[PDB]
Parts: C-alpha cells; sequence; structure tokens
C-alpha cells in the first residue's frame, strides 16, 4: 500500500473546501489501477464528506451544520473549550471515506467531490491518504 | 477484486428502499469467502445506510430526514436547483459502506439491512459494488 | 485477514463509551504492520464514532443525539417498539469505521478515540473487528 498526506489551510470558523484536486494528484503520483483509496482526517473538529462543490450549496452546508451543532450553544464541553459544535458535526458527518479506484478511475460520481469540512477554523489542517491495491 | 452494479428505481421524492437482496446476489455471483464489500452510490442527492427494514421505521427515517434537511427550505442552493435538502441528507448519512465478508458470510447483524435512501426521486438510481479479497 | 470481536456492556439508555483500548489490544494480538482495520457493530440501535473522549463532550454527544432523534417522540415505529430514536441516531452516525494501520501505528489523530455510542441500553453489546493487510 501507498501512503500520503497534504495540508489544508482553512480561513473561517466553518468552511467547506473542495480538495478533490489534491487527492487525485497524490493518486496519480501513485498510479493505482484497481484498489481502494481511503481519505481521512486525524481531526476531531473537522470532517470529510462527498458531495457537490457548488458554491451556494457549500454555504448551505455550513449553515445546516451551524443549525444542528449550535456553535457557542449550551454544551457542557464549554467549560473546557469553545468548539463543542465542531466535535458534534464531526460525529455525524464522519472523518474518513473509502473510494474505489477501478481501471485507474477514481470511482466518484459525475457530481461528487471530496469536501473538507472545517468547523473550528482558521487552522492549518491535514488530510491523510492511503492506497491499497494494484 | 470484483466489480459490479445494479439500478434502483425510486418512486417518491423521499424514500427508503431495502436493497440487501441485490447486493447478496452479486456477491454470490462472485463467491467471495474472506474480504470486504464496498457498497456505494455515485449520487450526491441519495445515500446508503444500514439499519432495520421495518416498514414503519422506514417511514420514520424519511420524516426524520425531512425535519433536518427541510425540502424547499431557505437554502441558497434554491437559486440553482430545488434539491438542497437531499445534498444535506447525503452529507450526514453517507454514500458508501464497508461490509466484511467472512467465511462466505456477509457480516451484517441479525437486523441490519442495506438501505438505499432516495431524497430526490423519482429517479433511476445506481448502486455500485466492489469486492476485495479471496 | 484476521478477525475478532469484544463485548461492550452499556449501563444507560444513551451512553458513549471509549473502546479504543480493547481495539488496540486485539490489534496487537494480531501484530499488523500495514493494512486496514475495520471497526463495526452489528447493531441497528447502536453506533460507532471517532472523536475526543472528553467526559463533558461525551455528555454533550448524548444530549445532541437526544435532541435530534427524540426518544419517545412521535415516531410510527412506536407502534412496534420503543427505540425508534436509536435507529435514527445509528443512520447518521454510522455503524462502521475504517482505520489505516501504518508501520504498526493505528492511524488515529492525537485526540481521536473509538467511541461506542449506545442509544438503546442497558445492553450487552458487540464490536466486531477485521484486519486486512500485512
Amino acid at each position: 500500500m501507498e501512503t500520503g498526506s497534504f495540508t489544508v489551510k482553512t480561513e473561517r470558523r466553518l468552511q467547506v473546501l473542495d480538495v478533490t484536486g489534491k487527492v487525485e494528484e497524490w493518486l496519480s503520483t501513485v498510479g493505482g489501477v484497481n484498489g481502494l483509496l481511503v481519505v481521512y482526517v486525524p481531526h476531531t473538529t473537522a470532517a470529510v464528506a462527498v458531495n457537490e462543490a457548488e458554491p451556494r450549496l457549500m454555504e448551505d452546508i455550513v449553515e445546516f451544520i451551524r443549525e444542528l451543532t449550535k456553535p457557542g450553544g449550551p454544551w457542557k464541553h464549554n467549560l473546557v473549550d469553545v468548539n463543542a459544535h465542531a466535535h458534534l458535526g464531526n460525529t455525524i458527518i464522519g472523518d474518513s471515506r473509502v473510494i474505489p479506484v477501478v481501471g485507474g478511475r477514481l470511482s466518484l460520481g459525475t457530481w461528487q467531490r471530496i469536501l473538507f469540512v472545517e468547523m473550528d477554523g482558521p487552522r492549518e489542517r491535514t488530510v491523510n491518504l492511503l492506497y491499497l491495491g494494484e
């Protein structure tokens, strides 16, 4: 298997970023033909999702997250830190995605993209990558 | 590895369908004994989950989704299209699931089933399948 | 591949438990160096997530879940059983996680931990484990 990573500099507290490009980069630096790619982040207050990188939708995702997780809301973790909402967002969005690579083609749908979801920015974040296959 | 897919015709805007049968089908057409199966959909407005295929629960799942994602709600993606809620549902449900295959047995729990979650139907949808192992 | 499991005795209806220790245990009983570990639960009313095992945060996670899934709320599954909320929580948290093992190191972030999320306790639950690699 092959293994790699790249950084993602986020600019806002909540922000969705399309990192598909960097993933494919690494992936071609590996030249995998048939196998699985695992995209994952080692952060508990950031997540990764797969969906459409349409600007307005990306705004909606942040607002959707803000609504459900309540940044600054009545969370007991507030006694300890101020990012409770980010941890909560991470738990129902997820921190890793498995993506098949078939015949050299990263198996994403026509409108699917790899989105880094920052919930405690601005920070210099990391995305780790693992390729398992031929 | 082996690779396959099947279509799923959805009938309603929001609908949960049990597609366990078709997955096992393909899986036996492959005869995998020990390995991993990846069930994933290339759609950004549909998802896949694993849970109980009880009729009333399946209704509840749609209502749960409707409540959190607000179809037709105040989403900026509305300027572009009318399925913002579906994209949102997809992000916290997920578009792929990894399921171990051990000793020829698809490793699902007694009450676990593979559910296709349509949020922008009626459409002719696709489920892709990947088997990696011996 | 290697395969294993361990039980998790939950004490409350909703409860988050850090089971990282037991996973690493098994993992060393296997001595994997490079590969993937799949942590998954065969339950439809329990889930697994990866995040920080801070006590107050863990309380917040349960309250967050309680808020979104409404235990005892107006769910049609209520005609059949009383755990509708748990099924709902399971669908947007997930029942399996893939974790890379690189150079003998379980690839979790500094503050990431494997959390069992019980939503229909108290019960004697199971976590299944699969290691695929060298």
